[PDB]
């Protein structure tokens, strides 16, 4: 078992859920649908954006048609310091802690502009910052940024 989505029927899908179109793992934004066909039989038009890409795609399906939703995970971190990548123009590493006081260095800035200023910016004024990392399709970044009282 290695399998990162389910099946859902077309029909079933709403403004704010999640779909895989092109195998990229994107949150509804538009949703229309047709009156029948000849049977009944209806035809669903989505337009998601990509969650890591902020990419604007657009899919097509029957009602009855299954299409493929991703398991979206979220994990929250504190930030314990932000280094510079080797190359000035990369984006920079970070340091991060879980709630069961354990570290990791793998992930990096997001390549969201507004949010990597966002967070050097929190950061440096000396408030805890806290990233929320999402996970789908093997993809795993920061979407978030807030504060602990």
């Amino acid at each position: 078992n290695a399998s990162k989505t389910y099946p859902m029927a077309a029909g079933a899908l709403k403004k704010g859920g999640y779909v895989c179109i092109n195998g990229r793992p994107c949150k509804v934004i538009d949703l229309s649908v047709s009156k029948t066909g000849k049977h009944g039989h209806a035809k669903v038009s989505i337009v998601a954006t990509d969650i890591f890409t902020g990419n604007r795609l657009e899919d097509q399906a029957p009602s009855t048609h299954n299409v493929e939703v991703p398991f979206v995970k979220t994990f929250t971190y504190s930030v314990l310091d932000i280094q510079p990548n080797e190359d000035p123009s990369l984006p920079s590493h970070l340091s991060l802690m879980d709630d069961e006081g354990e570290s990791r260095e793998d992930l990096d800035m997001p390549p969201d502009a507004a949010l990597a200023t966002q967070i050097k910016e929190q950061f440096d004024s000396g408030k805890e910052v806290l990233v929320v990392v999402v996970s789908a399709m093997g993809t795993e970044q920061v979407l978030q940024t807030k504060n602990a009282a």
